[PDB]
DNA sequence: CATCTG
DNA sequence: CAGATG
């Protein structure tokens, strides 16, 4: 966690890289277990060969460490570090739309720059276009103020679109953040659920409103259930504009909202403890449900929930406010 | 994972 | 349909 740090990040460097620049899947893949496992590795990492002992760890990375050690730098990294080319796509892939398949193309077609992008504006598809116009906005992080604003206006029609609507704003924003990146809403019908054959109008239902007033400018996807688009508090007193920021809508059969709703809202690591104490009072959850462990191993069967408190009560704990649900 | 692209 | 992105 300090103890060997700087270790485990270059690791990550050299991860990511061969990763998105190269297609070094495996290696990548490599760098990864790497920078996990002296992740946990209580002790004071004096050397290569002290690393190597270490499982995932070879040949190849001790070499590595102990020049970190032995000096302050990795050539590689370094020699990593300058190269335009790995840098554009880091870079490209700033986009929303631009994955290292699509940087890597461009690439190697000049485009190497956002203005690249504008001039090029040909070449880049739809998501893609967007993720360019909103590049900047995209980038600003949603303070608070902001998020109440927007989840105001969003809970007020999805309340006239129809009565039975339960809209629920997750992330860290319900965690209590000062700052979310998104607005990633939640969505259920009592019309929907988990044997209810379709209905997608559930969702597309709202869709409009959010459009019909302005509240949505722009779709990135949008399907039967998720839908990922972009929202923008109406500027005010007109001097004033505020950004364009991400949102995303789902639909959820109301059989198993509260497990999702739950989930959703983290932190991954507060997750993690419920779901590792669930797995002690004789349960398992997930992204969707709670159920009864069977001793022959395991054993499916979902419980039936209306609630966090559903959840909670189940595998007994207590139940815990979303501000004190981080860890 | 669900969506879009080609 | 694989393959990409998020
Ligand atoms: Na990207
Ligand atoms: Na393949
Ligand atoms: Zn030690
Ligand atoms: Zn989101």
């Amino acid at each position: 966690e300090t103890l060997n740090g700087g270790i485990t990040d270059m690791l990550t460097e050299l991860a990511n890289f061969e990763k998105n620049v190269s297609q070094a899947i495996h290696k990548y893949n490599a760098y990864r277990k790497a920078a996990s496992v002296i992740a946990k590795y209580p002790h004071k990492i004096k050397s290569g060969a002290e690393a190597k002992k270490l499982p995932g760890v070879g040949t190849k990375i001790a070499e590595k460490i102990d020049e970190f050690l032995a000096t302050g730098k990795l050539r590689k990294l370094e020699k990593i570090r300058q190269d335009d080319t790995s840098s554009s796509i880091n870079f490209l892939t700033r986009v929303s739309g631009i994955g290292p398949s699509a940087a890597r193309k461009f690439v190697d077609e000049g485009i190497k720059t956002l203005e690249d992008l504008r001039k090029n504006e040909d070449k880049l598809n739809h998501h893609q276009r967007i993720g360019l116009k909103y590049f900047g906005d995209f980038e600003k992080r949603i303070p608070r103020e902001e998020m109440l604003q927007m989840q105001d206006i969003v809970l007020n029609e999805v309340k006239k679109v129809d009565s039975e609507y339960i809209a629920t704003v997750c992330g860290s924003f319900r965690r209590g953040a000062e700052s979310s990146g998104d607005m990633d809403v939640l969505l259920t019908h009592p019309s929907f659920t988990s044997e209810s054959t379709k209905q997608p109008k559930l969702l597309h239902q709202v869709v409009e409103q959010l459009q019909k007033v302005h509240f949505i400018t722009d779709t990135l996807s949008k399907g039967e259930t998720k839908f990922m688009g972009v929202c923008q508090l109406p500027s005010k007193n007109d001097e004033k504009e505020y950004p364009h920021r991400r949102i995303d809508i789902r639909l959820i059969p109301k059989d198993q909202y509260y497990c999702g709703v739950l989930y959703f809202t983290g932190s991954d690591i507060f997750n993690k403890n419920m779901r590792a104490h669930a797995l002690e009072k004789g349960f398992t959850i997930n992204e969707y449900t709670i159920r009864p462990l069977g001793v022959t191993g395991v054993a499916g069967e979902p419980l039936p929930v209306d609630s966090e408190k559903d959840i909670f009560d189940y595998i007994q704990w207590k139940y815990r406010e979303p501000k004190d649900r981080s860890e």
